[PDB]
């Protein structure tokens, strides 16, 4: 037999505010595979996730193949837009669903993973925001554009550099971009596209750094499009999915544990010789040199 | 469990010569996957790799993790300069190692295959050759260049294109690439720098065709250096290993095993949504802007 | 003032056969920088042309911004499908184009060029052919794609090869290549997409060997749709002129000139720092990362 | 004659603050085409370039082919990390450099060009800073990281956004870059190959934004070293220009024209095709696949 073989192996999971995004298809399928996974969730959605889940509110996404129920040993309410409490403003201390919490910068949340796991063995990033998505680059703000790239690229290196010293041999991270990065895609606005670009050329710096600092495997899969909060609030995802589907070399719509499998693949052993890389699981969209109107 | 699970499939490996290449490797792990093996070995060495086969010469290289030895259903002679017996020149005819036998153009061998098996699930391209290369590309001949492409790129196209029609549902394929496809290595010369873009450029097209013509997956894997027969006899191979050990984020060599694995998963249903990739299994060598001597 | 200026410089431009290709359009614009102008004309079409050249029938083409005519200084038959005689099989040269003509293979005509002018400066390679660009790439024999690799990349190292030795202190060359050469554009069959991936390759690999050999660069053009006599035979090539409008960043539709004066300024002096290039000439198109529609 | 004919054209070059950068072979060369040439100089050295620029200290480096000498009509103060006074912050404010001048944030500078010349026609970024440079992405802070986007990168957007509206037709911009930005090169630290990975993502979605709404072309170039302000401060520069002086096809170093000259083509009318492009002027360093520890 040859397994993907995650067990014993202890997974941060940064970016899970419900059931719909890649990051619930990622955790779905590292704990198939064996792992143990905790959960870094957006502070402002935090209460309503974490109560949701209780309430048993994704029970019907929680279904593993072995019968037992998708389970976190740990949630941590976090933003990563903020390294230390030194970082944040007095606008998010005073927001109420802020003001009820603790311990949510990055370097609180790993010192906390620290004290009560030791170590962590995969570190999965997926998440990203612009507050300007939808603001063509020409009309996107300084504060919109660095907000883009502070939450969605510089958030990376933030908990590599924190996690890191925590890291057992064998470790690799995971993060998620978009073709948008490198190739003009109208309507990826708010300076999205600059920050998966950083993202990506992030991805390979880091694969050197922290592969010779730590031994660590730093990897990005390129996705195809679907329909989470994230995409449902573009306002088009739909066109865009049925774009794919006419365009690809495959008509198959994205699902997220199909992304989560080649996430459990890349921070396995047998991917041990695989790093810096950008994987796309996109149904080989990103391979076509013209859209269907041609075909 | 997450289970890279293909027993009851059918693989072909077009390209195992021995136990030192990546041909052998992809074969182990197919195998430990569950994978049933056909292979195809080259004319002249057919004789001896089958005799050594069964003299038990390589079971040191056959043991697998369920105590079971690598086991091939059929091993086919098979030259895929030819598609057709017309192909085969007057010279071929009357050598020693093909003129007491027959079958072995890809047409003849797809055929076999057809009779006894009905129907295939796997391809794996594991063979180049180039006649000059030892030869920079503007020495390297017409004839030279076009041997490189023939053997190297095209026997790809003709091995799909004659599989294609009795591959199974879920059928995917995999070749083999390096990086001076499309970045100057000075040394990979006769043309295998043409044979390498195309048989990449040819993973794109394909992975659009056969995907919409039979739902067929079509992907290539760019390995790091090995010393296999034909990375022994560029003449450097050990000071490639050593470079690409300074050079990649990573320092560990390049084991066949590691190409294999990454061949199983994308072969795998695991992987439905991977088409037209070039996947680098190098240690991360090529996302490196810069050689070792500056950093 | 800054000038491109070629005077004295001798160009040979490989593939102009009438005056509605890329070939023409760049002879315009060298001539318009001060070169001399040789034309290598495929066999086939050789007596057609130079007819045509001699009634008149292109003499709107012909005007200069100084008032002069665009003049070729020698008219080449050219096949570069051969390099010496021994190459061409009897059933060409009894073909009626060929029987009538003589001193047409690449040794041959350098052979003259040597003799006559002693050096050249710069090359231009601007053909390509395949017998079964309507094909499927996976319905392409081989030796339809070893053709197109033969005729439209092969003849580049051919060309280079022979002139290289007789060229000039700061040589340079330029080809064409087209997008398809490593992203998926269904319809260009026939092995046209591997012919220009090997293209593309040894632009990189010959920029190295031929600098450092004789100092020559190497650069290569990606250009938009035009309808030339190549692009008219495709039979949709003002379907792909009018997505090409819709698609790009700018709509403006391709001319031969434009083209043209990007390959004036690679030959130039002013370019002695730009090598191995691929420079893309078409409206921006190929920077876009999904087609039109969605918009 | 092949003419690069800026005459009348106004163009504004961001980032000149002395004449051993790329920002004055720029301007040399717009210079030699015909610009007009404004600059924008850094606040904290506008005084110390602006006295040693009338004192005569760069006559040696004004020289023009035209017998004539380099001339700015304008030079203006500013800091391209300010969009409008409101984005000032109270250091700075206070700052002796600053608190004497005025008008100085982008859209002041852009609303004075306007006042004098109405229009301009070309917009050269020649600027890049992190303060973290010497620091691995790892070691990088969030301020250091987004300071390098916001000036390196965000700078670009700002100048476009505001000149944008009083552009003419025919307009062109230029960047510059470096290969760092999808390859990992270590030792550009503090976010700097973010930083401009961003660019290069912006310069094909702008180029598409810019060319649908004001017609406007947007091209970036990609040099190799050059022992400037910038890159001598980095500390090892000279070993940098011997290293590309051993790896690329062609040895010669880079010289500041050389960028120059590639950068008035692309603003001409010469150049109305291209547009997104990435060129690299680098001596062909980019395109080689291995270092020259090898070969
Ligand atoms: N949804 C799609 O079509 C595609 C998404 N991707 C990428 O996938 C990743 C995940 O996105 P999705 O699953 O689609 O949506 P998602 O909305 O479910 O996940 C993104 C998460 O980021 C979190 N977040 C936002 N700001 C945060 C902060 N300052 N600190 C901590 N968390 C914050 C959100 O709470 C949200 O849960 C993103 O990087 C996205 O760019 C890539 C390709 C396609
Ligand atoms: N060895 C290395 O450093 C690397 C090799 N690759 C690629 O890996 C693939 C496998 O190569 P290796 O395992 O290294 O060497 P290998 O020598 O073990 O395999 C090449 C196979 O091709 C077969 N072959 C040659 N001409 C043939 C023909 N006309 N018809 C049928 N078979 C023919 C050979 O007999 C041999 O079995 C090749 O495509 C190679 O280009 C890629 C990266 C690195
Ligand atoms: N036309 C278009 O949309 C585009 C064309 N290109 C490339 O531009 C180059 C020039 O093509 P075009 O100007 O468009 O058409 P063209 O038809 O005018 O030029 C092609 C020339 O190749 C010559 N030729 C064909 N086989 C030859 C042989 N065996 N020996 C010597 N000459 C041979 C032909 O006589 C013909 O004149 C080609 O490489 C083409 O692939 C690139 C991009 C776009
Ligand atoms: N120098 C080299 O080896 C190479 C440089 N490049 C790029 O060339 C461009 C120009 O760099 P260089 O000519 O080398 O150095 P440079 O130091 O001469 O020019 C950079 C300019 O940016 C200005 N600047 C810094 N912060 C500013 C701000 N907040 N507002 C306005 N101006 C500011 C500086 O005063 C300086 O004049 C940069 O984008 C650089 O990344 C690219 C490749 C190679
Ligand atoms: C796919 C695809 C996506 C999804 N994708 C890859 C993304 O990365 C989405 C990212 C995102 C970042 N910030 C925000 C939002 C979404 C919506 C809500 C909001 O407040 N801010 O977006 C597109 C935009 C245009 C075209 C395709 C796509
Ligand atoms: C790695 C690497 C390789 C291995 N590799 C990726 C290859 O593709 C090797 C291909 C090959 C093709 N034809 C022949 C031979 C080897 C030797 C025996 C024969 O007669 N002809 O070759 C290099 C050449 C220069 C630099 C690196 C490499
Ligand atoms: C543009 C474009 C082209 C033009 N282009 C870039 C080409 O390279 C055309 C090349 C070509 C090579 N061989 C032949 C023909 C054309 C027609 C006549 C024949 O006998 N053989 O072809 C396409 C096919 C599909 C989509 C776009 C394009
Ligand atoms: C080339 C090259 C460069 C030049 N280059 C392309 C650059 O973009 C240099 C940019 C730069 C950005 N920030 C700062 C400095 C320079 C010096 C002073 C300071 O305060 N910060 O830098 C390298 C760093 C490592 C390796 C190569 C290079």
């Amino acid at each position: 037999m040859l397994k993907i073989d995650l067990t014993g192996k202890i997974a941060f999971i940064a970016g899970i505010g419900d059931d719909n995004g890649y990051g619930w298809g990622i955790a779905k399928m590292l704990a198939e595979a064996g792992a143990t996974i905790l959960v870094g969730t957006w502070v402002p959605i935090y209460k309503i996730f974490s109560q949701s889940l209780e309430l048993g509110k994704f029970n019907a996404s929680r279904e593993l193949s072995n019968g037992e129920l998708l389970t976190f040993a740990k949630i941590y309410p976090m933003d990563a837009s903020f390294d230390t409490p030194e970082d944040i403003p007095q606008e998010i201390l005073e927001n109420k669903r802020y003001k009820d919490l603790s311990g949510y910068t990055v370097s609180e949340v790993v010192e906390q993973v620290k004290k009560h796991f030791g170590h962590i063995d995969i570190l999965v990033h997926s998440l990203a925001n612009s507050p300007e998505i939808a603001k063509p680059l020409l009309d996107t703000s300084r504060k919109g554009y660095l907000a883009a790239l502070s939450t969605s690229s510089y958030s990376f290196i933030s908990l590599l550099s924190h996690f890191g010293p925590i890291m057992n041999a064998g470790a690799s991270t995971i993060s998620l971009t978009y073709l948008a990065s490198m190739r003009a895609v109208p309507g990826y606005g708010g300076g999205m596209n600059a920050a998966k670009a950083a993202l990506e050329s992030d991805t390979k710096v880091l694969a050197w750094e922290a592969g010779r600092r730590w031994g660590v495997r730093v990897n990005t899969i390129s996705a195809g499009p679907l329909a989470s909060r994230a995409g449902k609030a573009i306002g088009f995802i739909e066109r865009m999915v049925d774009y794919y589907q006419d365009w690809a070399p495959l008509p198959s719509p994205m699902e997220a544990e199909q992304v989560g499998a080649a996430a459990a693949f890349l921070v396995s052993p047998l991917a041990s010789a695989i790093t810096g890389e950008t994987l796309y699981v996109d149904h080989g969209a990103n391979v076509m040199g013209i859209g269907p109107e041609m075909f």
